[PDB]
């Protein structure tokens, strides 16, 4: 269980996204989570921070940092993952993120996670599953 129903929510399997409100939603939208080599978790992460024009830095899982200016960002926790928009990613659909193999988290659609960024508050749960 987590909080009243509102949250971001993914399917990985499905490779969906959504934003959750009135535990409806809000948001539907397709996406792509991260690659075989280095797989998404899936499960309750946490949008304890809304972006717009982020930056989702870090390091791949090979150690080579890297950037990726988002304009929209839910820096999550506890499992690396992070949902975000994703303008330089053209596709959203049947799975991607094994043949486009994008790092780790969910890429999804620069329309949606702008919602998102304007429904989901800090302290808004995100899942992925
Ligand atoms: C979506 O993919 C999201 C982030 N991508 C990555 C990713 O690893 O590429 C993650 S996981 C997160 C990345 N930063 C941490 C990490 O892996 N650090 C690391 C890894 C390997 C070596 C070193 C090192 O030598 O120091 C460090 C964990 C995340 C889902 C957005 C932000 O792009």
């Amino acid at each position: 269980g987590h909080m009243e129903d509102t949250y971001i929510e993914v399917d990985l399997e499905n490779q969906h996204m959504w934003y959750y409100k009135d535990g409806k939603v809000a948001l539907e939208t397709d996406i792509v989570s991260g690659k075989p080599t280095t797989p998404t978790p899936a499960g309750v992460f946490y949008v304890w921070n809304k972006e717009e024009d982020a930056t989702l830095k870090g390091t791949n899982d090979d150690g080579t940092p890297y950037e990726s200016p988002v304009n929209y960002w839910m820096p999550i926790d506890w499992t690396g993952v992070g949902i975000h928009d994703s303008d330089w990613q053209p596709e959203y659909g049947g799975d991607l993120w094994k043949t486009r193999g994008s790092h780790g988290c969910i890429n999804t659609p620069p329309s949606v996670m702008k919602e998102l960024f304007g429904m989901v508050e800090k302290g808004t749960p995100v899942l992925v599953f």
